[PDB]
C-alpha cells in the first residue's frame, strides 16, 4: 500500500508543480515524505524533499525551502548516496540570491558549477 501511495503521491505532486499549481504540490510531496521516511527508503526520501523545496521556491518561501533541498544533501551524506546533490546546489544557490544572502549565495553556486563542470 505504502510504496504504491509513494510512487502516486510523487507523480501527482510532480504534475501539480508543472500545472503552476505548488500549494497543492507541497501537500502531495509533504506526503511522499512522510511516507518514504515510515519505508526508510532515503532515496525516496530525497525526491519529496526536493519536491518540497521546488514547491516552496514557487511560492516564494526560500527559507523554508532551503530547509528541504538541504534535507536532499544531509541523506546524501549518511547513505553516501549522491543522487540529486548537484540540483540541490543550484536550487539552494538561487533561494539565497533571492533572499538577497549573496555571500551563501556564492558559496553554493560555485559547488554547483564545480560539480556541473565533472558532469
Amino acid at each position: 500500500p505504502k510504496k504504491q501511495e509513494l510512487i502516486s503521491k510523487l507523480k501527482t505532486g510532480k504534475t501539480f508543480l508543472r500545472n503552476q499549481e505548488p500549494e497543492k504540490a507541497y501537500t502531495e510531496f509533504k506526503i511522499a515524505l512522510e511516507l518514504a521516511q515510515s519505508l526508510k527508503d532515503p532515496t525516496e526520501e530525497k525526491k519529496a524533499a526536493r519536491g518540497l523545496g521546488a514547491s516552496l521556491q514557487r511560492q516564494g518561501k526560500y527559507r523554508e525551502a532551503i530547509q528541504y533541498h538541504s534535507m536532499v544533501l544531509a541523506i546524501s551524506k549518511r547513505e553516501s548516496e549522491d543522487s540529486g546533490i548537484t540540483e540541490a546546489y543550484g536550487a539552494i544557490a538561487d533561494c539565497y540570491t533571492e533572499l538577497g544572502d549573496l555571500e551563501k549565495a556564492g558559496k553554493f553556486y560555485d559547488t554547483y558549477i564545480a560539480r556541473l563542470e565533472t558532469d
